[PDB]
């Protein structure tokens, strides 16, 4: 590690990623004092008190449209391309940051709800760029031998988002009725120390060769961030890879839905992106005071309890690394959701049987931390590793705009739909979440192909069993 890289990865997530969980998060505490605000604004604006299926509504959908924000934002990129480069996009993308977090900080003193919901947006536009960039930018700037690990950095700072704001909300420190605007206000701060620290580090070593054709700058950031003189391989080995790339012609994303020499592949995507997010741990990250409420918990001792799932989803995510290199993708995603499914059914029965001693609440403690240490051991990495495994270098941009678009509309129908859920299934809420991670542990138990240390000539050769058809 030069130095450099290490500014260039901290700076980097730090403003980007750690904001999209910070994101998941914030909006959990303060949950009680935003709905008595929407209530006192709607009653002295329409002259009739609020309904409580419209204000569980207004919620659910303040809660949700970040991740509308965040399919926006996955799409702008493919507008700037070329135009601005990897840091310029990074650096720019802080004008969604600060102008969001003064939206959500300062609705309560202009007294209109609607800013905390366009606020919500915008905010999710930043987290649909960053979390498209980002990944670019680290795999651009590193060393040929570490590009494996910096896929575990951009979620590792996702998890210190998540339990960050968890922690703000500890009514210790901003989650009081007196004070909840700052918890929105301080997202200033991240967006400030990446403005202050980007600006003096070099563009990313390939953009600058490739799309900017300029070698020597290119040459100059190559010798910062390696910390090295001559660096001329590195150089020669992306202009290779560049005169590879100039060769091919790239699939459509509609001509890769209508293809069928794919046609596994593309349902296999669609169904393990809708189930990464369907499975309801978001609903975990967006609503848990509300369910270690409804589970029993003593209310002054939610807080408390609450900021160990961050701190376990934490845990997790950094041993992450350990265990998708040993076991292969095929058990650890089938038994990741199998695992999910049966530890949605335990905690369904322990709400259930809340009444009959009082060490039964704690033990839907228990059944929520194994849920989380499930999903983030396994299916939290491997369905971005697979949708590349499973396509050509041609398909691979369109098949990332299909697997990207179902994640962000799955996420948006898990945070709008589960307070609606909770509401008419009430204490059988979570089978939803069980039948959705069986129904998808059976599926990949019986379509997908064993992926780890195998070629694409092999990976298309099983899938061509059932598509039936070639190139
Ligand atoms: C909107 O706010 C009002 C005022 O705080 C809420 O009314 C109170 O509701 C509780 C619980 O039903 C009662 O014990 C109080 O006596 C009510 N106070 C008044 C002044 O009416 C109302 O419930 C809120 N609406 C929704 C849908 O949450």
């Amino acid at each position: 590690w030069s130095c450099s890289l290490l500014v260039a990865s901290l700076a980097g997530a730090f403003g980007s990623s750690f904001l999209y969980g910070y994101n998941l998060s914030v909006v959990n505490a303060p949950t009680p004092y935003i709905k008595a605000f929407y209530n006192e604004s709607w009653e002295r604006r329409h002259g009739r008190p609020i309904d409580p299926d419209t204000l569980t509504l207004l919620w659910s959908v303040t809660v949700s449209i970040f991740a509308i924000g965040g399919l926006v934002g996955t799409l702008i990129v493919k507008m700037i391309g070329k135009v601005l480069g990897r840091k310029h996009t990074l650096l720019a993308n802080n004008g969604f940051a600060i102008s969001a977090a003064l939206l959500m900080a300062c609705s309560l003193q202009a007294g209109a709800f609607e800013m905390l919901i366009v606020g919500r947006f915008i905010m999710g536009i930043d987290g649909g760029v960053a979390l498209s960039v980002l990944p670019m930018y680290l795999s651009e700037i590193s060393p040929k031998e570490i590009r494996g690990s910096l896929g575990q950095v951009t979620a590792i700072f996702i998890c210190i988002g998540v339990f960050t704001g968890q922690l703000l909300g500890l009514p210790e420190l901003l989650g009081k009725e007196s004070t909840w605007p700052y918890l929105f206000g301080v997202i200033v701060v991240p967006a400030v120390v990446q403005l202050l620290s980007l600006p003096f580090l070099p563009d990313s070593p390939r953009y600058l060769l490739l799309e900017k054709h300029n070698e020597a700058r290119a040459v100059k950031a190559f010798q910062t961030f390696l910390g090295k003189a001559d660096v001329s391989q590195e150089v020669e080995e992306v202009l290779a890879e560049s005169r590879v790339q100039r060769s091919i012609r790239l699939v459509s994303v509609l001509e890769l839905l209508r293809a069928p020499y794919v046609r596994w592949q593309v349902v296999t995507v669609i169904v393990t992106m809708a189930c990464y997010q369907l499975c309801g741990l978001n609903a975990i990250w967006f609503y848990t005071n509300s369910i270690f409420g409804k589970a029993g918990i003593p209310p002054a001792k939610i807080p408390y309890v609450t900021l160990s799932t961050g701190g376990i989803e934490t845990l997790a995510a950094v041993f992450s690394g350990l265990v998708i290199e040993h076991l292969g993708r095929r058990p650890l995603l089938i038994g990741g959701f199998g695992l999910m499914g049966l530890f949605f059914g335990t905690l369904t029965i322990t709400l259930t049987l809340q009444d009959h001693a009082p060490w039964v609440p704690y033990l839907s403690i228990v059944g929520i931390l194994a849920i989380i240490a499930s999903f983030c051991s396994g299916p939290g990495g491997i369905p971005f590793i697979l949708t590349g495994e499973f396509f050509q270098q041609s398909q691979r941009p369109a098949a990332f705009i299909i697997a990207g678009t179902v994640n962000w509309l799955s996420n948006f129908a898990v945070g709008l739909l589960f307070p609606f859920i909770q509401k008419s299934l009430d204490t059988y809420c979570f089978l939803v979440f069980a039948t959705i991670c069986i129904t998808g542990a059976i599926y990949l138990y019986f379509v997908l192909p064993e992926t780890k240390n195998r070629t694409y000539a092999e990976i298309s050769q099983a899938f061509s069993k059932r598509n039936k058809a070639y190139p």
